[PDB]
């Protein structure tokens, strides 16, 4: 009768909602896009916009940078809580969002991790992964963050189900 | 004899395909946990071969290592991206396992299953670029040296190992 679904598969009904994760999916997205728009704007990382020590070993990165990234990746997972459903009600969907900021969450936290032990930010790890200069690579990261501030504002369709 | 017709109630249509999509497409919750367990036992193999031979599983299988992202094989970017969508259930997660009216229960299970995706794949990627196997990128991680570092993976390689052959409780509902 009871659902696992909630945090690290518990039926107890404790743990994040869709909702919850929806939202905190929907911060990933602004985060993100915004940690890319700033690398852009400052030629600099996020972290090191903040201000935070980078290209350092992770054990000495800050322990609530740290704490930031374990929630991220636990939360991109569903480890925090997946209760409740997504249904189509009787064009981007609620779940579809969902997944837009996992996506952002994934991507937002192997960015910071990357920052913390190379001391570069996004788009300089996306030009080394890649092999693609700069100035070919902005105008699609600048396309990847209109999307990402469209559907973190975007209610998506579909209602919620307990 | 002749049974009762009963009127059509509402029906469900829950958005938790592939990428959430509503029309049934994509992995089960039971694929995922497949899935899972195989990373599960990839990982685990890893760490324990690597602990053993002192290469990563990637030097192992005769891979070049040390390289930037797109000169890898595609097939192996191709397995690490499978894997990252995999963990965040994009590529379906239909269904949801429930409580049967003391160990793992099956959602237990592939949260255990995700968490070494997650983990499989990021070790993938690090060998890649570094050229320096899950345990050595531990080691780096970590600060704690190999030999402090060796019984807590091989706790780990014992836990995923069991968990990868434990079913776990509960069962599957569409
Ligand atoms: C550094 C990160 C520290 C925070 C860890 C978060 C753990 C998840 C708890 O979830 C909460 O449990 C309630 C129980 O029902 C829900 O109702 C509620 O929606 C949700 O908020
Ligand atoms: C550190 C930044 C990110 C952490 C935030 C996680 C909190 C989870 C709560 O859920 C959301 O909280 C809002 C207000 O409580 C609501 O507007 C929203 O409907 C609800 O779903
Ligand atoms: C608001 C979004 C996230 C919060 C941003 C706050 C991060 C600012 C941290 O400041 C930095 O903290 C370091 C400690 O690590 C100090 O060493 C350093 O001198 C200081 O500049
Ligand atoms: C990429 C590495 C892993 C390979 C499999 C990926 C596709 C998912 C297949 O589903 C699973 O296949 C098993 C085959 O025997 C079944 O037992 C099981 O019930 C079923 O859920
Ligand atoms: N690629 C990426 O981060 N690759 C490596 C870089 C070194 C740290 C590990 C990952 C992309 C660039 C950032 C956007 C998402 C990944
Ligand atoms: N990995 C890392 O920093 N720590 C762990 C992650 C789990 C698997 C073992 C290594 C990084 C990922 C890519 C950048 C290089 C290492
Ligand atoms: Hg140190
Ligand atoms: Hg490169
Ligand atoms: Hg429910
Ligand atoms: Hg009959
Ligand atoms: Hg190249
Ligand atoms: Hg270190
Ligand atoms: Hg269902």
């Amino acid at each position: 009768l009871k659902v696992e679904d909630g945090l690290f598969g518990t039926s107890g009904g404790i743990g994040f909602t869709k909702e919850n994760e929806l939202f905190v999916g929907r911060v990933a997205m602004i985060g993100f896009a915004a940690s890319l728009l700033g690398e852009g704007i400052t030629g600099k990382g996020i972290l090191s916009q903040l201000n935070l020590e980078t290209g350092i070993p992770i054990y000495e990165a800050e322990p609530l940078l740290l704490f930031f990234i374990l929630f991220t990746l636990l939360g991109a997972i569903g480890a925090l809580g997946d209760r409740g459903r997504f249904v189509d009600e009787p064009g981007f969907t609620k779940s579809n969002e969902l997944f837009v900021g996992r996506l952002a969450q994934l991507g937002f936290a192997f960015s910071l991790i990357g920052e913390i032990i190379t001391g570069k930010g996004a788009l300089a790890q996306l030009n080394i992964e890649t092999g693609v200069p700069i100035n070919e690579i902005e105008p699609l990261v600048l396309l990847n963050v209109v999307f990402f501030f469209i559907a973190a504002i975007n209610p998506g369709t579909g209602k919620f189900i307990t």
